[PDB]
């Protein structure tokens, strides 16, 4: 059967049963359904005090065309620690209701290690990314009103930085001329729409410690230049407390359950390239202070979700993960050996090997943290048990680590209790200094160049003018110390997509910079990147329909 | 006290107890936290065929600045029927959104007549105004994106109708440029935004009876022309279905309570000049079926919202209400004799008489219908023994009516017991059958000059050439036989928002037509129409906040 | 340069939604009627909803055929109220310092043009602008 058919053929705990086996009394839910609740403000306030168990970071390899299951494994991980005596929380993001409409929806894992209820986390879950999109607009309307009415802040409406957002694939509103149509409507300019998940203010919801630093953060976000281009604030607009408003409810993480009665929160869901990519600080927060584990993941491979989540999430908060699980899949491995994706079936250990280079420099970069690895491989039935073998041996022999072959896919958590064992004891083992990539009173551009040149393979970097005035903009007015979230793609190490395996001696031309004073770190373009993706010729939304009896087909 | 500290002082029942009241089981509830639920669509099916209870209207004379409290009369008159025994639910839509960033919020009622809890009334709420937004911000995705592929249907980038909402007073996006940036972002259109509010999906939620009747009418929606000018419907781009999907959980009513725990729904928020001004079908028919009197009101006067509610609500639906009450305050009466907002405080002698006759054309437009009728007086403790004393004496004489006082808004339920007496024996007595204003098989044009001749005290109607011309385009395309929808000033019953009272003589000039093929009504444009409203110069939104322990300022 | 005015400083605080200087070319272009202009970003400065008229409908025109000479042409261009400030006062051509230069643009074209009938007689070919929007007649020059 298909991820739905399996995610609607489970038979959900009552969420208060859920939130018991962290300590969460029922006083302390607001129910969304029977299957869901938030964890109130004042019971999150009150775990202040409370000791921090063990935190797991799941990262993968350079992703594939073929797929290598990274949810999946969190979820399963999770589900094989409480089964093997460990009491274990998964924080997930919730992905964007927009993208469910082009291409389909997705399961919260897959197979056997899923979260639900599966349709409410695709579309409106409890309206976190709704009450995300009325915080910008209401700063979006509250800006052009500024200008509409004396323009006092002298606000240059050629530099205003703030876009809009909608959560819809919704190609039309990427570049748009507004406050046309006379005076009674405005001063035109131009402007356009991302995504609601790329808003900054999607970055300060997860990094936010509480309401009071949501605020102060909110207030830090640079939306526009006046003539004179001197800097205005989300404060100089006086949107703030407004915005703090319409996340009051939203700021409370999302308590909700795998298939097998588990407890797992979802909270957050912004970009990993133009923002950290990892899930609400109060979510790992709160699973520290109420588990013994804490299972979450980082957007894409360890190339840029580990790095943000220990760079930039792990900095700011304070939080060191007790390990880290590199995903693999032998498909994957081989697709980055050169096997273009219809070939996968057949027995190709040359391939393989080749691959391993993509895995073996992830292993090395995640060990430059000073942190504990063990190889997370989805099993698939295609796969040989020789294949299986050569990267068993091929981890021992050259980076000095296990691949533990996972079936939580297709058997749940009893597919993960291998990997269990196996996180329990890197976390029981030697605890080293955790170390970041470069030192914060460096320069932007050695930030840039330290992330390149020890993680990418990469010879040197290459900053055009576009972003070399910014860079000494930004230096000038003292976000100097701030770190760097590198935007660029995630399927190679280098620039160029196309640049499979392990490359050594490309060049990362930096075109341009933001600056995310909210989040507190530095935007930094190395490609074209998509803020607001375009529907297919056939949109799933042609087909998507209620049937007889109101049940959802077309959406997975 | 202020409404918020009356609100907030209050102990709410856990809502599955308020449920009980209506035979609701806590199997049918979908929680909001504690305060809220949702009842189950499966429960809404299984109340088909049983039988449907007395259902009160109530309205008001002609909206001034004095206020009337039209919707504290029906928190009170509900509240009392199930203190004297009756068995009642009220039904209310639920507020937009982007106003109270611009004035501030309100109350659903006032004083001792409230709906709670207040501050999530005045928000996102079940997000049911957000699901509105996806769904109509997923509508004109598919029409921009079925242009950018092929345009197979061959819509004319200068002759689409559909527009684009968000939940904002944002002036910005009145008048917009979209799909610019190069060939990767489309076909550059003209584009404007209204509020979520303004929307015929909004108007199609509060009509439909089920989700296959939702579908059905988002489909005849008219969303553009083809260059040779045949009309393009939502089905065309086949957007139904996900439109549908996106407001499956939105269309079960929201269940809250009053400050007596007595049960309320909300549900829908439709304007009432540009659509019928009314709560949901489905609130209202589930109200019926669950309670031995239903109360539920629609927006502005009798000339408008009442009039709508039975040409356009119970027309389409089989629905006729028990009673009607016209809720009517000295204040508003005097300011319609000729007395400024200013002036209110002195007892006035003849202010009180002249403007009777306001009311005087409301109770004989209601009663023109065929519906028993009471005024429902809302005291103030400016208001003399003389004249209360007064308006009773022009009531029993002039018309044959009685004129209760309603003091529920300073004592509670208590002071609309006596209200709540004379609507049971109005609803128990003689129940003419229900006339209409305009038969259904007659020219638009004879329904337009019917509606002001007969109720708005007009002499004539004119029509424009621009209006006269879309008009012969609706008649031959099959929606002559279609309600009319007068969008029109609601402070005077002419075209002219300064000449209160009840005048004669005036003219309606119709400037403009629009087609809701889907609400299945003609929208008729006679003042000036504002589908997107800017915020002021110090909106409201500036002082909107949380104190040191995490209360709302700013909103009240 | 009155969008180059807007463009460096706006120091005369001239408001683009009070602009009633429109554009002109001399062809039958309905494309240009109604424009957004000024768009692209920083250096092409603030864009304005803006549009294009027929060369004749043009001010310029009217005042070149109401002339007497090349000073009276300059008074004209200079008094031609061309915008509003956001405080709502008038703007002319003389707070652009426009007017010079584009006297001497229209110095060697006020001198008449001389042309003949069929038969061989006098006949003075000078300006032309409407006879709606303007007085339609030729120059006095002439």
């Amino acid at each position: 059967p298909s991820d739905i058919e399996i995610a609607r053929a489970a038979t959900l705990k009552p969420i208060a049963q859920v939130a018991e086996k962290l300590g969460i009394p029922d006083e302390a839910l607001h129910n969304y359904g029977k299957h869901i609740a938030k964890i109130d403000h004042d019971f999150i306030a009150s775990l202040e005090g409370k000791p921090e168990g063990k935190l797991v970071l799941v990262t993968a390899i350079s992703p594939t065309p073929a797929g290598e299951g990274k949810t999946t494994t969190t979820v399963g991980l999770g589900d094989a620690l409480n089964r093997i005596g460990k009491r274990a929380v998964m924080c997930l993001r919730e992905p964007s209701l927009g993208p469910c409409f082009g291409m389909k929806g997705g399961a919260a894992g897959g197979g056997k290690a899923q979260v639900v209820p599966m349709e409410q986390i695709n579309l409106h879950f409890t309206g976190d990314f709704h009450a995300i999109t009325s915080a910008h607009s209401l700063a979006a309307a509250l800006i052009d009103n500024h200008i509409y009415w004396a323009n006092e802040l002298n606000i240059d409406v050629r530099r205003i930085h703030w876009r809009r957002v909608v959560d819809m694939n919704d190609r039309a509103l990427r570049a748009i001329n507004q406050s046309l149509g006379g005076v009674a409507n405005g001063f035109p300019r131009e402007d356009g729409f991302d995504i609601t998940v790329a808003s900054e203010v999607m970055a300060v919801f997860c990094l936010a410690k509480n309401l009071a630093d949501l605020e102060e953060r909110l207030g830090r976000i640079v939306i526009a230049e006046t003539r004179d281009r001197k800097p205005v604030t989300l404060a100089d607009v006086k949107a703030t407390g407004a915005m703090t408003v319409l996340l009051k409810d939203a700021l409370q993480p999302n308590l909700v359950q795998t298939l097998e009665g588990n407890p797992a929160l979802i909270h957050g869901g912004p970009f990993a390239n133009i923002a950290h990519g990892c899930n609400s600080v109060i979510a790992t927060r709160t699973g520290l202070r109420l588990a013994d584990y804490t299972v979450t993941e980082a957007g894409f491979g360890a190339d840029l979700g580990a790095e943000k989540f220990i760079d930039i999430k792990c900095r700011q908060t304070g939080l060191k993960p007790s390990s880290v699980v590199i995903v693999a899949t032998i498909r994957a491995l081989k697709m980055h050996g050169g096997v273009n994706k219809k070939d996968l079936q057949a027995e190709n250990l040359d391939a393989l090997e080749k691959g391993f280079a993509n895995l073996e420099r992830h292993v090395n970069n995640v060990r430059s943290f000073g942190l504990p690895v063990v190889v997370g491989v989805n099993h698939f039935f295609q796969d040989t048990d020789a294949e299986h073998a050569r990267l068993k041996e091929l981890c021992r022999d050259r980076l000095q680590v296990e691949a533990i072959t996972c079936k939580h896919w297709a058997e749940g958590g009893a597919g993960a209790e291998a990997l269990a064992q196996a996180v329990v004891k890197l976390a029981e083992g030697e605890q080293k200094p955790l170390t970041f990539a470069y030192e914060t009173e460096t320069k932007i551009t050695d930030k840039i160049k330290a992330i390149a040149t020890k993680l990418y393979g990469a010879a040197d970097i290459q900053i055009e003018s576009k972003a070399a005035t910014k860079l000494a903009g930004f230096e000038k007015d003292g976000y100097g110390k701030l770190p760097v979230c590198m935007a660029k793609t995630q399927y190679s190490f280098s620039t160029d997509p196309t640049l499979m395996g392990a490359p050594s001696g490309h060049l990362v031309s930096v075109r341009d910079v933001r600056l995310s004073a909210g989040a507190g770190f530095v935007v930094v373009i190395c490609g074209e990147i998509m803020t607001m993706p375009g529907l297919p010729k056939v949109p799933a939304a042609d087909t998507i329909r209620l049937d007889a009896n109101g049940q959802i087909d077309g959406l997975f």
